[PDB]
């Protein structure tokens, strides 16, 4: 049903569905089998940052993930999103846990979308920046187990009172207003997203990951999308 | 019902309800009887620009209206919006015509809302910029007679095919996502809005005006709000 | 000689020159005797944030200083900077120590200056953001004892190798490009500055303070401006 | 001497030095012989817009030129600017005329430069926007025949009183503050430039072109760089 384009931060290697033998970042185009991946030296307990960029001139969706005092991981993929996604979309964050677990804490999230026309000084733009999430965040659509306000953070997956991450959990957060990614007169369309996250787990093999995604406006969590499916895909096809 | 705060560009003087004997700009706080006004040298057929600013430190809502090659009109009013508006609001543009008419064309509209916390580097923000409106503008809620797409413009009030403005019309456009104007930890909240408009009428006494407003999220056009009520207030009390 | 407008974070009370009997924030207009002050609950060793705003409509220069988990201090002063400062200025940060000392560490510094004309869509702007200072920061003019690069920070005053603040020190940092604060066709001019700082001292009565200032482009540190004069004024008149 | 990277809007085809047989846009890397070009349907007398983008992840310098109501021209080139340009540079606009002439009027110019570190929330940025140039633009370095203020525009090349473009002219405008395009801890560096221009000539074969360029900070107009050399290169090698 849903049309998904996502940049996944996959913490658990499911070699059976294509994942390499280590934590990695990937670019999914309508499938959990990333069309491109890169080795990601994930750090349990540290706060990392993910930057995602794209422009209609280059037609290259790229993402860079980093941790303070460490080398970053980068992954690019040539794709024309006008040929994949509809005109109006909704952007969001998703995460899941399965038998193995982890906290999927989002500490901040910014996003910028620009459509420049052939007309003189004619730019349309949308930009949001969340550095503090409140208990009643009305400009966010929360699905599944996602909640706001706990320490001013976004918890994508269920976390108990003592701070322990629960398993078999799945949650997503989408910005309220639909975003316009294509125009008829647009000479250049672009977008950039940034978000800091904290993945913490008492386990040695944490699972499953966090993903920034772009889907159709009426997108909802597919049934049985916990675990390796990251709350984005209905199956591993 | 609705809580309204608005900056009106009133083209028709209704001396009976408090309006001075000339076109003017005013600041309305829950009443059509502006709590403050300034003489506005309106120009039929020219494109003007309105800038609206406010910050929680100064607690002063100010607006400046200008036309190219002309002196501007300015009006300020000391008001603490935390004591007037709820935490979550929706911003928008409204216009109306009555026996006398005019076109209420919006050529562009930008808005910025910032909430800075006492935390280090903790800003929440929302910013939108419409320089080109399309026929299916999904991130706008259109009410009454407002329509998009005609020449890439927003027509707040009904306009016929030949370009002639209709009377007894009323329309509003609100940004889709609710805006957060107050926090508990906020040390400074601010917002600024800018919009260009074209008021054209074949009449010598055009009516009624355009208004940028901020209301509760479920705000709708009150019954019989055409004419002097600007599509904002149910009565002239 | 120099024309100075400054927002001072005064840590040492010099009751003899007008300072109240406690640490405070003040607004100086060509004199060290603040034309307006507010009690500031300074915290030794904590990182604080100062926000400074001004717009030509309100003609009110305001500043808010805060620390995480604490109430903020605010101070405003009605002043028309067009009547005080020249058309072109340079913005900067200054600090000093005297018999009593403190570190005057600047961890970040952003600044935005806007001039909006009566012309349609005619904004001139300058915006810089320093979150990391390098050893050779070419877009900054360093005067006195100010240095960059140490831990990616700006040290306005001299600090020894072991991290200890030296006395009788004075340093300033100015952005390289002159800023334009007034136009002939401007309908609204505004600026906002933000900077995080760390004041640390082994003493119980730290001195002297940090100040964000705006002066004429060829401004230099006046002789004997260490101590209470904050590196801004030649005398206490 | 000078290290130049430029995006040229070449109006006159000098087939002898590599230029195709028509007006075109090109990307020059230390040579007037563009390493990549695209057909440009130049329009005498119309105002066009040029957008230039680049990011250190993609390592692709792209430019899109357009006119209202027309299809745009685009050209990309894979190049790592860290391997071509020094750490600190100056950005600018240049133009020239020779036997054949044209006006090289710049109506607006914006530029954004960002350096994001691996540190949490650590962005350095510079952004300037000129929509109105004044007679004494202190934040611009003008070289050759470039002048400001005439109708609030930047005239890169000499124009007489009656509005007629002169030949054998050459002028450049550089932003005052040096820009930082590379860091040691940077995970992503990017920049985008936009400028509107008006090329008008009474001739059927106008010459020579306008170029947005990035060079070393002490860059000056090379001798005999009028005509086909665009005020950027000393020779056509
Ligand atoms: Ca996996
Ligand atoms: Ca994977
Ligand atoms: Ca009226
Ligand atoms: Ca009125
Ligand atoms: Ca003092
Ligand atoms: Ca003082
Ligand atoms: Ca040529
Ligand atoms: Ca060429």
């Amino acid at each position: 049903a849903d049309t998904i384009v996502a940049v996944e931060l996959d913490t658990y290697p499911n070699t059976d569905i294509g994942d390499p033998s280590y934590p990695h970042i990937g670019i999914d185009i309508k499938s959990v089998r990333s069309k491109k991946t890169a080795k990601w030296n994930m750090q349990n307990g540290k706060v990392g940052t993910a930057h995602i960029i794209y422009n209609s001139v280059d037609k290259r969706l790229s993402a860079v993930v980093s941790y303070p005092n460490a080398d970053s991981a980068t992954v690019s993929y040539d794709v024309d999103l006008d040929n994949v996604l509809p005109e109006w979309v909704r952007v969001g964050l998703s995460a899941s846990t399965g038998l193995y677990k982890e906290t999927n804490t989002i500490l901040s999230w910014s996003f910028t979308s620009k459509l420049k026309s052939n007309s003189t000084h004619e730019t349309n733009a949308l930009h949001f920046m969340f550095n503090q999430f409140s208990k009643d965040q009305k400009d966010l659509i929360l699905q599944g187990d996602a909640t706001t306000g706990t320490d001013g953070n976004l918890e994508l997956t269920r976390v108990s009172s003592n701070g322990s991450p629960q398993g078999s959990s799945v949650g997503r957060a989408l910005f309220y207003a639909p975003v316009h990614i294509w125009e008829s007169s647009a000479v250049v369309a672009s977008f950039e997203a940034t978000f800091t996250f904290l993945i913490k787990s008492p386990d040695s093999h944490p699972a499953d990951g966090i993903a920034f995604f772009i889907s159709n406006i009426d997108s909802s969590i597919p049934s049985g999308s916990t675990g390796r499916l990251l709350g984005l895909f209905p199956d591993a096809n």
